[PDB]
């Protein structure tokens, strides 16, 4: 689409390219980050890896679906993590660049 | 601005008519529902009722400005409530209506 397009092309290229992306490359890995709790705490994960596949496999039907998949990654992290954690304050200077790109999306 | 009312004159008068937008008009008030943790896990309160005044008063710079007051207003609600929660449910079906009507903004 020209939205979908768009959101691959100038969305994700632009948010993957920020110094503060690098924890959302991937799923968040409970394993690994010894997060026992983070399962039962976000019902549905979200990564810009899984967005990205999503976006290039034509998964979503509207951009406004892959919106919705953003907010959620963006979320999951206010929901898991303290207000002053470091990853919060990344993730809301992620999320205002998300939207500030969205608001400049073709119609 | 052409975004910004239309962030005032289809976004909110979208919503404020949804059957599901009635928490969302005016303020958490945290006394009145014997909330006493709300506002230590909510650091930046947020409602409809206060974005619709801003909007009148022309308090934001941008359409994307508004739009994260929004993200925030839903965000909060994931926050402070379990995710089977009716009010979390409403606050998905708002948030959808909100992203589909961004997506369809003018540019
Ligand atoms: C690869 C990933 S994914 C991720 C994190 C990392 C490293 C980090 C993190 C990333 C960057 C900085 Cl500056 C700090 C923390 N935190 C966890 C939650 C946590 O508590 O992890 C520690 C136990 C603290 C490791 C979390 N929540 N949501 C996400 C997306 N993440
Ligand atoms: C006016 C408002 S504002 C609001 C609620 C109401 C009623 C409701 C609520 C609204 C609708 C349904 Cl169907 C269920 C609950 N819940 C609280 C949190 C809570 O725990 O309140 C109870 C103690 C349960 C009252 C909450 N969080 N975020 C918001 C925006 N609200």
């Amino acid at each position: 689409t020209n939205q979908l397009q768009y959101m691959q092309n100038v969305v994700v290229k632009t948010l993957w390219k920020h110094q503060f992306a690098w924890p959302f490359y991937q799923p968040v890995d409970a394993i690994k980050l010894n997060l026992p709790d983070y399962h039962k705490i976000i019902k549905n994960p979200m990564d810009m890896g899984t967005i990205k596949k999503r976006l290039e496999n034509n998964y979503y039907w509207s951009a406004s679906e892959c919106m919705q998949d953003f907010n959620t990654m963006f979320t999951n992290c206010y929901i898991y993590n303290k207000p002053t954690d470091d990853i919060v304050l990344m993730a809301q200077a992620l999320e205002k660049i998300f939207l500030q790109k969205v608001a400049q999306m073709p119609q």
